[PDB]
């Protein structure tokens, strides 16, 4: 098989170590740096300079457009060789990904369930304001920080599949007639199955998929395999089958984002508003133990 795109050992501009490879994406490769300048540990994604597919142009638009936000890393640098394309960022702790899997049925309680799922619409309704879909909304492009004052918060960690939706003013871009899926066929929406053009709302179905995924333990489509056997039963399945197990308010959040299309912008204050009345009725508060701490 081909060797790692970076050397362990080696030095990226005089400034990052490289330690360890941690990942091996969809488009490009995850490492462990040392930053000698500020002497901390960071994260260091890579890309061929040759790969038919390059995307850490988008990291680098995105993540530079939501510095300041919450749920995102922070940016420390990136640059283009004729050998590999780089970002650095903030390096973060346990992947959501990791940690349900870890779960005893694969699932996590309601409490863990409602705040992930609040930071998670959080991020979302961020990436959105700045104009970028992310149109990869799954598991393991989330994770909580690794020390004390981070750990308790959920990071968006990838955003490589994101597309600009807007003009600078804010005007919805025309759709294209075709738009050829890159993404994850278990959290894929509808849309992303018919290769439409996505939307807000079809990340709002990744997350509506999460979601059940994580009180459930799976979803309908787990043992399927061909792309367009999964698209076929989300085009017909009834999605309120999936509220069963969780809050009635969650009835809300279904009936809003089934409503929804390319050129409706959601009602996020509504579905925010599921996840607090959701998180009142059910007595949790932001300090009770995640599933993974107890
Ligand atoms: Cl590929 C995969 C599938 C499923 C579960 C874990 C996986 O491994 C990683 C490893 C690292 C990351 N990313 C990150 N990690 C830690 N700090 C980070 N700052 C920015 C990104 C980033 C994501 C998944």
């Amino acid at each position: 098989e081909q060797p790692d795109i970076l050397s362990v050992g080696i030095l990226v501009k005089e400034r990052w170590k490289v330690l360890r490879k941690i990942g091996g994406g969809g488009f490009g490769e995850i490492y462990d740096a040392l930053d000698m300048l500020t002497r901390e540990n960071v994260a260091l994604k890579v890309e061929s300079a040759q790969q038919p597919k390059q995307v850490l142009k988008m990291e680098v638009a995105v993540l530079k457009k939501l510095q300041g936000k919450d749920h995102v890393c922070r940016f420390i640098g990136c640059g283009r060789n004729d050998r590999f394309n780089y970002v650095v960022m903030q390096l973060q702790g346990r992947n959501l990904a990791d940690l349900r899997r870890s779960q005893s049925r694969g699932t996590f309680t309601i409490s863990t369930t409602l705040r992930l799922g609040r930071q998670i619409l959080e991020s979302i309704e961020s990436i959105h304001s700045v104009g970028f879909l992310h149109r990869d909304i799954k598991p393991s492009n989330f994770a909580m920080g690794r020390f004390p004052s981070t750990c308790r918060k959920c990071y968006m960690l990838d955003f490589g599949l994101a597309r600009q939706f807007t003009n600078s003013c804010g005007d919805v871009r025309p759709p294209r007639a075709v738009a050829g899926f890159r993404g994850t066929v278990r959290y894929a929406s509808i849309n992303a199955h018919r290769n439409r053009e996505m939307g807000r709302h079809d990340d709002l179905w990744s997350l509506f998929y999460m979601l059940v995924e994580f009180v459930v333990g799976q979803l309908p489509w787990r043992k399927i395999k061909d792309k367009e056997q999964v698209g076929s039963i989300k085009e017909r399945y009834d999605h309120r089958l999936m509220l069963k197990h969780l809050p009635p308010e969650f009835s809300i959040f279904l009936d809003h984002i089934s409503s929804l299309d390319y050129f409706t912008k959601p009602d996020y204050q509504l579905l925010t508003s599921v996840f607090d009345n959701s998180i009142k009725t059910f007595g949790v508060i932001e300090s009770d133990p995640f599933d993974w701490e107890k």
